């Protein structure tokens, strides 16, 4: 069908079909009379996986032959989504398989819908890992992601009476045709025990052993025949009344059972710390073994790079020491030079509540040697500090890896800064904030460590895969080179005044909308109007992301309609979606509000189809690939200073949505790239937020000076949105009036004005789309290939390579 | 190489090798430089499984086409062992694969050794199930085995200081290439709840749901292209703070976790009852669904047969009623006619302690409706009894399905007899005992129900697979027809006086011995003498099987050697092996004795290599295939009246070992078949045991009249066999002297005399072997093909068929 999807050569289409049949018959053990579409999906997944493998064995060979420096990306989260269509695209099988499956009388897109998402992540941090892998492969880096094979991923969200219900994501139920179990490289991981000092030094003894069994999943580059590995560990109890002893094997395997579902919130539970050590321990042995097939650890950092994805794998640092000091018998000072030279750290937040500070008493019981190492590290660090700022006892207390208070904690961030050679933020404003505020002391000590790597996203999933109609019309004008050189989208800038291109851009957006409205009725019986502006905010539910502010705009548009029913307004479909962590009471109330506004607004006959408020259930990677292509307005409205970067924002820029946002995180760089003219920016800057905080935020003030806002609150307090429980939302109203750490009212007024300008521009189709053209054409910087190239050069010290490996 | 193993056609050997390579590469994702012998094993297992599948899909089709009566074999146990070599043999690939793997530079027998046993059974009962499946397939019956897919099978036994240690059998660790997971036919099973009576009858409500997910394993007939199914259920929790709620999913999945390891002993634990209901519930729905693709349940028994393997699946009877009465709305009397006509029951013991008597309070809590059904059944049964024996209130109390006492029990056996149309014992003497003693009342009521089906074993595993050298020399003389017509071995009777055949039989036995002695040194550094008589007793450790009596003979041979060191004795290697249930204190002591005798006898320099006592670790199917071919003397020495049939005994008859045994179980029929002349029979008959019991067994008497025995006991009491714990065996001595339910001393004297005659015959090689010839040639009756044909005709009402299905 479309050009970007590759060749359907008579040759390939014939070989693909017999492999489909071979798999249906031998692998699936079904015949054409009993096969369900699920069996067809699998037969196709095994058929396409067949093409990866030869390439997979050859890449892993090459790396043995050539022995390059290896990159290890440690993350507790890899939010991968579906793999089928991704693999077809990176391999150029898409048009062939489409031919093949058509000739067999199947619709491929119907089959693609059967694949479960691999939801082994919560949001932005886990998905960044996922994009980063795609980019490492595409750029020919010798790179492995290590994490955990959770048997249950982020829960599936159900709405029952406008409340979230959580059910288990049982993604493995039907098998994972992408992974290959690797029981022959199972390794032991150790817990508890106690430390023994001998003549020959410390020994960690009487430990409980959990085995770590790896699963490998292929990660293919874009058309370069590189296939890298994602290795995930699973927990296995070792083989050493009887009935009970067997059932208790489960206690050890609970380690890899389930992903902790809290995003941007630290809970200091033990099970979590065990998961953190588990991946760190199994991975470092795998790393050192690979190194040992090159006594001499001086070359370790020329051969190994370890990237810490937030502080989740921070124990990699004392564990690397433990191994080097206790088992390999290097001397401390040398072990410490190898460590610092090996590891580097990426910070993803400045929210106090998001930072890991583990209680000393947990680490003592569970990891007694590692606590000893951490005290040694801290002591020698403080002596460097003391030596550089003589007599500054305050600095010593602040910078310490050990926090005093009613329970001592280890501040995991302080450990990563100390034991890493580079520390980076994830957008320019974010990294400045780091240097100016929370890591100020560490910056003054070691300025050379601090860097910036503005996040990106992969153009393969986020354009080519989910917006083939747009990738197509872009490719008719400028070729295909851009899919791995997103900087080339600038060439589109000279098309801004082209009547044909304008109409094609708008046409594609219109088609995407028509598809999405149809998915909405088919799968959830919800009846939108595809001619409205699609105003969407999708992301995890959090006070800092300010969904509430979005709510207050919505209620406003609706109060203004009721006040003058016969006046013309631009119609909108407001779409909000995201999961709330199960214990996060406020976030769960916010979901309830959104649907409650829906029950009122969606059934007012005066409103017409001028305004609909939809709550999108189960927001996830695969739902993102559907709603992002179909959006007109992208909501990125966090309080200045709190959203480290955002990546949702980039997905939307790239797919012809316009952005309304605060000067936060990567928003600052996006508007910088497209020009502030072509962006809808509003509200406080970081500086204004600080001015507010010194003086004191008092929300009453806004309540008294803004009648529109006063009215909304009165409707919230009195039950206008909850007739059978008049007091339902007193927590929200109360938090808004007295305890709002994120200043929703302070941006209310500016946000509503900005929103009127969005409507204004929307009324002139031609001018909306040229502004679109202008964003799409400047989104190049936000490719993860750009981010990874910076990591590669400025941190890991390896050269990217776009060169093909032989077929 | 050998003739019986099939053709190595240039054609097949070429196609097999490329499939080996295709699997190594695509399925295993390995290349020829990293592959371990384990990868080679797997590549071959998938290559051979490929040939099963087309045949598998075609058999299941045929049954749809032709709609025959279906046989359901319900067992909690299927002791299958290895599958590779079995599949090659039933399919005729053995010589080809042997060629193929040789040309690739691999030794196939080395690969075969890597396959884990599927130890989903304890001993005779689980293995009978396994042989029966092979025979149903070979005889073209439309037959399914249903059971449970235990994640851990019978524990692996380790010996540490001559004590048993149990470790988990983690048989799934590396994957099972034989099964095919079938998540699309997952079914719900219900527990707990409570019963509600309406106008419309009873409803079982507020239940806990466990899902049952099936796994299918292929069961191929011998060269007839029939491939039947073994379906095993696995436990799955359904999908409906949060962390804990997820981990607790394990509680529901513990149902299929592990096989209860007690053989011939009832433990009334809840987990066990849940397993019993689980398989019964999931299976009956699968059965009724299959029936529903033929309102009208009158044809149910013409279409369905359910075989109960002991009382383990006895709930099939009230569950069949529950479904028919409560859900299908048949009236009671009609539902009861369908049930009785559908089910039949096989009893495997008369030991009181082995019978299931489930406490009422367990069944009330867990299965409240089924208890109501059982009371209804019992009431109407007692009214039939009352009506036939007016005023016999004693009979009423004895025959009741409900046993009174400090805790009420349901006697599961009484339920099976009542709700089945046939009840059978597993050897002729066993079925007589049934009719004369424990089921006497039920016999007087319904004589037409009681039958006999003497057990058999499959000649494919138990001759062709484990004794190719013997199968070979048998086949040079009489052809190959005998492998599925074991009755043809009689033709060997006219070879008893053939000097060439004599020497071939003896030669094969000698080779088998040489192999086994070499396996003994290689895998366990134990140094036997292959010229000795191989005296073996292998089977589970139980007081009734009288390993102790074997011990006392051993100690005797050794005391006689010490008394006259310079006299000539026939050398022996005594080999005893078997697992003891983990809580069975006495059985664990017996293992300790055996090794203790080993520490003394094996290191007396006077004994020489005249006597060695070996304890064989980890007795299992795959160890049986090795030691049975290599044995000269088969020990089958249970107290008359206690071993229901035995099947170990038949394995040995068929493999040229001679039997020393009591007149017990199938021994009576074996000696009947070969002639008492050609069998070494000794000890009490059942009648003598009863004479003893009336008078009173008093073991002191034997102690006083037999100085040899007195001496053995004195050595046991005083620490001769345990120098550092003089009191170690006081439990054994004490049990022997005062509390022996199995009369070891009463057979001592007769057993030792009989043993001297075995030695005598052993000294004349020529006469030993002709006696061998005589046993092998009469073993025909003991084929499971004979047993299954009887089941088929006399119970299930279907015609066996030896006819091939098209290739
Ligand atoms: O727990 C977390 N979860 C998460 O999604 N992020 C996100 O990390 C993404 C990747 O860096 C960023 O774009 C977002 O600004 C940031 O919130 C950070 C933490 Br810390
Ligand atoms: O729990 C049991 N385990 C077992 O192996 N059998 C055996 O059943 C075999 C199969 O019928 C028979 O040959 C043996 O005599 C009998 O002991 C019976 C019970 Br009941």
């Amino acid at each position: 069908q479309i050009s970007v999807r590759g060749l359907a050569g008579v040759e390939n289409v014939t070989e693909l079909k017999k492999n489909f049949n071979r798999h249906l018959h031998f692998t699936l053990v079904k015949d054409r009379n009993v096969a369900t579409p699920r069996d067809y999906y699998f037969a196709l997944a095994h058929t396409v996986r067949d093409h990866l493998v030869g390439r997979w064995i050859r890449t892993q060979q090459h790396y043995y032959e050539k022995d390059p420096k290896r990159i290890y990306y440690l993350s507790l989260e890899f939010y991968m989504g579906r793999t089928l269509q991704n693999t077809m695209v990176n391999l150029a099988l898409e048009n062939a398989c489409d031919e093949a499956t058509y000739q067999l009388g199947l619709d491929m897109e119907e089959l693609e819908e059967i694949e479960e998402d691999a939801g082994l992540g919560n949001g932005g941090l886990g998905r960044l890992a996922a994009c980063f892998l795609d980019s490492m492969a595409t750029l020919g880096l010798a790179a492995y992601g290590y994490g955990i094979r959770y048997e249950f991923g982020i829960f599936n969200q159900k709405i029952c009476g406008g409340w979230q219900m959580e059910e288990a994501d049982d993604w493995l139920r039907y098998g994972n045709p992408w992974e290959k179990a690797r029981p022959e490289f199972t390794l032991p991981v150790h817990f508890y025990g106690r430390v023994e000092h001998t003549s020959q030094g410390a020994k960690w003894v009487d430990t409980q052993v959990v085995l770590a069994m790896p699963y490998d999943t292929p990660v293919p580059g874009y058309r370069n025949n590189v296939v890298n590995t994602m290795r995930l560990w699973s927990a296995k109890a070792p083989n050493d009344g009887y009935i009970q002893a067997v059932l208790d094997r489960n206690l050890a395997e609970n380690i890899s059972r389930v992903l902790y579902p809290n995003d941007n919130f630290f809970e200091g539970k033990e099970l979590r710390l065990k998961q953190e050590y588990f991946v760190v321990a199994a991975t470092l042995q795998d790393i050192i073994r690979r190194f040992k097939s090159s006594t001499n650890f001086d070359a370790f950092p020329d051969k190994v790079a370890i990237q810490l994805n937030d502080t989740h794998p921070s124990l990699a640092i004392p564990e690397l020491m433990r191994v080097l000091v206790d088992l390999e018998r290097l001397d401390w000072d040398k072990a410490w030079e190898v460590t610092v030279k090996t590891c580097a750290y990426t910070n993803h937040t400045v929210l106090p509540e998001a930072l890991e500070r583990w209680p000393v008493h947990l680490l003592e019981t569970l990891l007694p040697r590692h606590l000893q190492i951490i005290y040694e590290i801290n002591q020698r660090f403080l002596n460097r500090v003391a030596a550089a700022f003589p007599g500054d006892v305050d600095r010593l207390r602040r910078m310490s890896l050990v926090e005093e208070g009613a329970v001592k904690r280890i501040n995991m961030a302080h450990l990563c800064i100390a034991g890493s050679h580079a520390v980076n933020g994830v957008a320019r404003i974010h990294s400045e904030i780091l240097k100016k505020t929370i890591f100020k002391d560490f910056y003054e000590l070691e300025p050379h460590k601090f860097q910036n790597k503005t996040n990106g996203i992969t153009p393969r999933r986020w354009l080519v895969l989910c917006n083939p109609g747009l990738a197509e019309i872009i490719a008719e004008r400028i070729g295909e080179e851009y899919i791995s050189d997103l900087d080339q989208l600038r060439k589109l800038l000279s098309y801004v005044d082209d009547e044909a291109f304008i109409r094609d851009v708008a046409k594609v957006k219109q088609e995407n909308k028509l598809k999405f409205a149809a998915y909405l009725e088919r799968e959830y019986k919800v009846h939108i109007n595809p001619n409205s502006l699609f105003d969407v905010q999708v992301k995890r539910i959090h006070e800092y992301k300010r969904q509430l502010l979005n709510c207050l705009h919505v209620i406003t548009l609706y109060n203004r309609i009721k006040k003058e029913p016969n006046k013309f307004v631009v119609p909108r479909t407001v779409m909000i979606g995201g999961k709330a962590a199960p214990g996060y009471h406020m976030a769960k109330m916010i979901i309830k509000l959104i649907t409650a506004i829906g029950d009122v607004v969606n059934h007012d006959p005066v409103v017409g189809d001028r305004l609909r408020v939809i709550f999108l259930e189960n927001y996830r990677v695969s739902l993102a690939e559907k709603v992002i292509p179909a959006a007109d307005l992208s909501e990125q409205i966090s309080t200045a200073g709190t959203e480290a970067s955002g990546t949702g924002n980039m997905k939307f820029m790239l797919n012809g949505a316009l952005t309304i946002g605060t000067m936060d995180g990567a928003n600052v760089e996006m508007a910088e790239e497209a020009g502030e003219e072509n962006f809808f920016i509003f509200g406080m800057r970081v500086e204004d937020v600080d001015r507010l905080d010194q003086r004191g935020y008092n929300a009453q003030e806004y309540y008294d000076r803004i009648p529109e806002l006063r009215q909304i609150i009165e409707q919230l307090s009195s039950g206008f949105f909850s007739p059978k429980q008049p007091d339902l939302f007193k927590d929200i109203v109360n938090m808004l009036m007295h305890h709002d750490r994120f200043k929703v009212f302070a941006d209310y007024e500016e946000y509503v004005k900005c929103q009127e300008r969005v409507s204004a521009l929307y009324k002139n189709p031609r001018e909306w789309t040229r502004m679109v053209i202008r964003n799409i054409a400047t989104s190049g910087k936000f490719s993860s290939d750009r981010t990874i190239a910076q990591y590669a050069r400025e941190i890991w010290g390896v050269e990217p390579s776009r060169q093909r490996l032989p077929a």
